């Protein structure tokens, strides 16, 4: 037993763990957005930067699970990254979809493991989520639909004008 | 009778109670405003916040309605501020629409209480009214107006392009 | 149902809607002791701007649901905001009093809120309240209640001396 | 006839001398407070800066009419200042008893003179009136009338600690 443990459940310890590669392969399929947005066939290059700060974001999250895990005196235990689902994007409105789809997973899986943190009575489990995770992934959900709506409002995916637009003045200039 | 009130009738007293509710009712209708053209499947947030600093400039004109009442020793009497006309607004075009017709119906209550107190002869009132309401009135008139005849040259309703540069290009970047 | 939507109960995007409401109300009621105590036969103008703060506190309040309910894909729905329940208050104390009351009222609504997002499992909602409602209605039902205190040390109702002081003394000089 | 004289009525020019001579005796019996309030056996020097300044107020109120005069074409013509009703005062009360019912004759002098330059169709007479005369009138009734209910609410005129504390926190510190 750690000598710093108490009150930290065996399967809260797995669930970070999982919930850490989790945030790695979220953090990747934002790098293969970027990556694709960079093409000089595609060449969309705010869009490309958002999904690269969005990349770095997720590792971020990832690194402070580690933290966590050894704050409490769980041992941190890595998985293979899984590479992401596609290997091109298709446009801004098909990336935006599929990212949305993969922050209400990110969120779905913070939210399992609060109710797996409640039922351990782990308060401190239960802040943590709630304090770093759980509002930041409501914000970027939202982010996320109201680029949607725009993009969908642009007349997204055969409007090439409205693409275009939707990158000068939607995403920051990069 | 009041210590401070001179030249101060009391049906005027009574229309600037009607007017201050008025008010509040307009900032209310602004609010409703905001709301909408913030919700994930609208996603205009540079329309959302010019509803919202309207909404606050009439809750202003409503609190210097309250601060005129005492000076002149009059009584400010309350009423329900009843919920907007709508609770969904369309679009930006319809939701200019409904805001030209709003400032106009608040420019005809104070054309109206101007009357009243020409009527009464209190110049006091006729001269808050000119120096703090009518004009500011005429020139949200005529902005609103102008935001008008460019939604209709953007090709609103129908024009979601036309929408989009609307919320970048004519009201201030929030 | 909205793409942003997730983990977000019916139950508790009407009872936000409710609460919205309650918070407009309690800025309304303020708005009406500030003018009351603007009156030229009340003259007490630091409880005046005492309570035309925490009307504007209150609208704040109001905005921040409006914002949450859209982050989380709900609808806001708005109702008549009713008139306070008096036109008259009396004098400080009893003013304090109406006002300690309906700080508990907004906090037992904030509670009950609670125990909704709680039983919804709904952990996103409950950080809210507690991170950006609970503690703020506490602080405000001490500094309330402590003020009470002082208005009866002070030998409110009947000394007018002691009143007069609270209001050079014990709220801000505005 | 003056070079520069349109739309000027006679009766109006006499009426700007006679609201010129009543500023001047407002002037002077405000002296007089001053003068009271600095006696040694009265020694109320932040009441007696009040009325000091309130002095000086009302003389540039009377420059202003003669400017104004001028500015028309119209001819200045003075007459003696009768000196104040009373020599000595009494009391903060009675003194600002006195000030408001003067106020009051000042601003009912205005009006009338309102009444009679809207008869005789002239506007720039009625401008100058709103714009440089009522409304600091009907200012300076509220804080008066202000200053008098808190007078008796301080228990004035037989509470002389009420009428110490008075004139240390009610007005200028001087
Ligand atoms: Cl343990
Ligand atoms: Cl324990
Ligand atoms: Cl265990
Ligand atoms: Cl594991
Ligand atoms: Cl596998
Ligand atoms: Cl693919
Ligand atoms: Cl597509
Ligand atoms: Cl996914
Ligand atoms: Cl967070
Ligand atoms: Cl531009
Ligand atoms: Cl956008
Ligand atoms: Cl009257
Ligand atoms: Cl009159
Ligand atoms: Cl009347
Ligand atoms: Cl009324
Ligand atoms: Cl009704
Ligand atoms: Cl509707
Ligand atoms: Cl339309
Ligand atoms: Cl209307
Ligand atoms: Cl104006
Ligand atoms: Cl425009
Ligand atoms: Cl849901
Ligand atoms: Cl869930
Ligand atoms: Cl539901
Ligand atoms: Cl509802
Ligand atoms: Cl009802
Ligand atoms: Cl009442
Ligand atoms: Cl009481
Ligand atoms: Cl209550
Ligand atoms: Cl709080
Ligand atoms: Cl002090
Ligand atoms: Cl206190
Ligand atoms: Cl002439
Ligand atoms: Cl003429
Ligand atoms: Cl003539
Ligand atoms: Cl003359
Ligand atoms: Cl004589
Ligand atoms: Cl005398
Ligand atoms: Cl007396
Ligand atoms: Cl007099
Ligand atoms: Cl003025
Ligand atoms: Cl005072
Ligand atoms: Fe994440
Ligand atoms: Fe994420
Ligand atoms: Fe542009
Ligand atoms: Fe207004
Ligand atoms: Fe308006
Ligand atoms: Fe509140
Ligand atoms: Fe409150
Ligand atoms: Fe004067
Ligand atoms: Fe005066
Ligand atoms: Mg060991
Ligand atoms: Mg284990
Ligand atoms: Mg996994
Ligand atoms: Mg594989
Ligand atoms: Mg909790
Ligand atoms: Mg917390
Ligand atoms: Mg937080
Ligand atoms: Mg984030
Ligand atoms: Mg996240
Ligand atoms: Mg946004
Ligand atoms: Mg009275
Ligand atoms: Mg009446
Ligand atoms: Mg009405
Ligand atoms: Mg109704
Ligand atoms: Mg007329
Ligand atoms: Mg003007
Ligand atoms: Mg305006
Ligand atoms: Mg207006
Ligand atoms: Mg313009
Ligand atoms: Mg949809
Ligand atoms: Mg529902
Ligand atoms: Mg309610
Ligand atoms: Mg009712
Ligand atoms: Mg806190
Ligand atoms: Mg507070
Ligand atoms: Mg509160
Ligand atoms: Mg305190
Ligand atoms: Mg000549
Ligand atoms: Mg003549
Ligand atoms: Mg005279
Ligand atoms: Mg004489
Ligand atoms: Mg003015
Ligand atoms: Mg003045
Ligand atoms: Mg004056
Ligand atoms: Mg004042």
């Amino acid at each position: 037993v750690s000598q710093v443990r108490q009150n930290y459940h065996s399967d809260c310890e797995a669930a970070v763990n999982r919930m850490l590669n989790l945030e790695l392969y979220a953090s990747y399929t934002y790098s293969s957005m970027y990556a694709f947005f960079d093409r000089d066939d595609v060449a969309l290059h705010n869009v490309a930067e958002f999904f690269k700060e969005h990349s770095h974001e997720e590792r971020e999250h990832a690194e402070k699970f580690m933290k966590y895990q050894n704050k409490r005196g769980g041992r941190v235990v890595l998985q293979d990254i899984k590479k992401p689902e596609r290997d091109e994007w298709g446009n801004t409105l098909e990336a935006m979809q599929a990212a949305l789809q993969l922050e209400k997973t990110v969120n779905q899986a913070l939210l399992d493991l609060h109710k797996l943190a409640t039922d351990k009575v782990d308060p401190h489990l239960c802040d943590f989520l709630e304090s770093e995770y759980l509002e930041e992934q409501v914000k970027d959900i939202k982010r996320i639909g109201d680029f949607i709506t725009n993009l969908k409002r642009l007349g997204l995916p055969e409007n090439g004008m409205g693409e275009y637009l939707f990158d000068k003045h939607s995403v920051k200039e990069s």
